[PDB]
């Protein structure tokens, strides 16, 4: 339970005392500071940080909404989220979604009421409510990941768009027909939706139709990229190109394709999204796009930053990354 | 900055009406209630809901402070706490402490600033002022994972002693001699240390030791995992059974040493600790142990919900699970 009455009994200080200290109020000698000071941290009192008001007074938490922990893409925007806040000055912390609008809806009320200095959200996609609370922050918001819209304040991240029409190219350069896609979270995952409609485009465009598609709702994994993929395989047995929604189901059909003694790239090219380090791993190197998770992490936190040192900033804030396509060994012959 | 007056003023109602229908301390009707309510969600208005002083007066914050999310462990745990906190007023939000103890205590101290109502810690071993923190919080401390040492409060987890012992006892019996040991984020991961001692043990006390051994300082990697063994193999040829600190980089090794074509538990055979959904994916089936991510999580969150709807409950707080090894290809033999 433990409280300000005492901090008194082994500071041994009046009542009066301890507080003034404590947020740094009156002179109080530098004797007298690291005196109450040490004497809590001995006991393990910590100052109570949070009761104050509205705006202009908040606490130094900066929200950070993402969808999911158990791929292997935010993990690592996190990272890059820490390294530049880790200038201590803001914590920031993790809610999760679920990619469900509803539950990110909630999560950024819960964190809103709290008063924190900072918003980083996954997404361009909002519930309507969702919406509103971001635009009335009087707080700097990054959303993170996705440039393919239009954002509410700041933004960082790739065109997924762009990242489907550029795979799609490279394929028909290589000279894939009979195509075949499979992708996971879906249709809650609006940038994989993106990056399938650009891959779509330009392969109606050059005259082609994917011969087949694969769509599971649930989240990704390696065993869901073993069975999708030998599943559409068995559908479609003449296909000589699949292309998946992320590293991590690829890699799962990867394993599939080699262990059935399939000559990859000769009968069947691979590509996946994200490039994660699991795929330095593999037997193989599979053909994918590094989505700048780490970059884009670091760079929303600078955003933040800056924001709340110089509120007169004026520095940019809507950043669009182009990465390129790894190779690898899976897609070109 | 929105206010109360922006909500008063489209609402059509008071702002002491709006305040007492946001408190919910009135006695305002619910056609008003409503129209007040719907008002705030059409502005995006958030009410402030930290407006409680230390002790007594708590935010419906439940931190959540963990080593990573980069591993492939924690990312279930977190869905445990959300699944049970799903229903409650509560809040899971999460602290990445990359296993250092300086780090744990600056995150764990900002966090009990914003007056939390629990915590759910990972670990037994905490810095001198870390452990006094969680001990003067007046709120339920659920310290997770491990449950050999003593903790402060409540606790949920495994004994990692035990693991390591139970599969010493399995890889002997299965006749494995000249054991090699493979670790990752050592000496940083006390859990994976305890483990490494059990097995140590069981093996010094049957005659045996492991011929090669090698840590590693930094994180677990696919990539890593199928290194080291490649290192190890070329370094003593002769071994028969490999282990491994976790899945991920026994799922390397394995890999790399089908990719070898050797034979498994043929010629060697090999495990690895925690029981990942990703050796779900692979072609064999690695024999390992359950460390009860989501179990723990679970169960760690139903804790801090029953001590907080009744602080006079009297609950099981002290919770030790024993999960059994998972054995099936690269062992029994």
């Amino acid at each position: 339970p433990l409280t300000l009455r005492d901090v008194s009994e082994a500071s041994g200080v009046s009542e009066m005392t301890v507080s003034r200290v404590l947020r740094n109020r009156g002179d109080v000698s530098d004797a007298t500071r690291a005196r109450v000071l040490a004497a809590a941290k001995e006991l393990g009192y910590v100052p109570n940080k949070i009761a104050g008001a509205l705006a202009s007074n908040r606490v130094n938490l900066v929200a950070v909404i993402i969808p999911s922990l158990s791929n292997m893409v935010f993990p690592e925007v996190l990272t890059g989220i820490n390294q530049v806040l880790e200038d201590t000055e803001l914590q920031p912390v993790v809610g999760v979604t679920d990619y469900l609008p509803e539950k990110e809806e909630k999560v950024l009320y819960e964190m809103l009421s709290w008063r924190p200095s900072g918003v980083i959200i996954a997404g361009l996609e909002h519930s309507e409510a969702a919406r509103a609370m971001l635009d009335a922050a009087g707080i700097p918001v990054v959303e993170i990941m996705d440039s393919d819209g239009k954002p509410v304040d700041a933004m960082v991240g790739i065109s997924h768009r762009r990242a489907g029409r550029e795979m799609a190219q490279a394929i028909l350069k290589a000279g894939y027909r009979r195509i075949g896609f499979m992708g996971t979270k879906m249709p809650l995952d609006y940038r994989a939706r993106k990056r399938f409609e650009g891959f779509t485009e330009v392969l109606g465009k050059n005259g082609v139709e994917i011969e087949d598609r694969e769509f599971y709702s649930g989240g990704s994994a390696l065993a869901k990229g073993r069975e999708m993929t030998q599943a559409m395989l068995e559908r479609s047995p003449d296909l000589d190109f699949l292309y998946y929604s992320n590293d991590m189901i690829a890699a799962g059909g990867l394993l599939y394709l080699l262990e059935q003694g399939i000559d990859i790239p000769g009968q069947i090219g691979l590509a996946g999204f994200n490039n994660v380090e699991l795929l330095q791993g593999l037997p193989r190197k599979l053909a994918t796009m590094d989505a700048c998770r780490l970059e884009i992490g670091r760079k929303a936190a600078e955003i933040i930053a800056k924001r709340l040192e110089d509120p007169e900033a004026e520095i940019e804030t809507r950043i669009t990354l182009e990465p390129k396509i790894s190779y690898g060994d899976t897609l070109k012959r």
